[PDB]
């Protein structure tokens, strides 16, 4: 089942932005929210994804779990100037749905679609 804690967004129409860690006081350190924000016209996100396996932690033990990583970020983006993202972290919700079961067609997609407010929900990897 999908329990998403993705806070219900108004966008106005305003003209500065800054990606902010949102959800920062409710979330876990485990995860992180960076939200992406339209700067004049509809460019690419600063993020470029890629799939395989990521390892989920459990009281059960260790579990795998396809897994949506960030490949890499576009230098002088989003993400990487925030440095609140990096290139290891694999993505966990995108706005409030989860990348579990979605294809990489699906995530970038949506995403895009959301473009104009997106919450990006990753969790840290640490590097690896």
């Amino acid at each position: 089942g999908s329990k998403t804690k993705a806070p219900s967004i108004s966008i106005p129409h305003d003209f500065r932005c800054v990606s902010a860690i949102i959800d920062v006081d409710i979330v876990p350190e485990t995860h992180r929210r960076v939200r992406l924000c339209k700067h004049g016209s509809d460019k690419p996100l600063g993020f470029y994804i890629r799939d395989g396996t990521s390892v989920r932690v459990t009281a059960s033990g260790l579990e795998k779990q396809p897994g949506i990583f960030i490949s890499r970020l576009v230098p002088g983006g989003l993400a990487e100037s925030t440095g609140l993202l990096a290139v290891n972290d694999e993505v966990i919700e995108v706005n409030g749905i989860e990348v579990a079961g979605k294809t990489l067609d699906q995530v970038t997609d949506m995403m895009v679609a959301n473009s104009s407010n997106l919450i990006i929900t990753v969790k840290p990897a640490n590097q690896r």
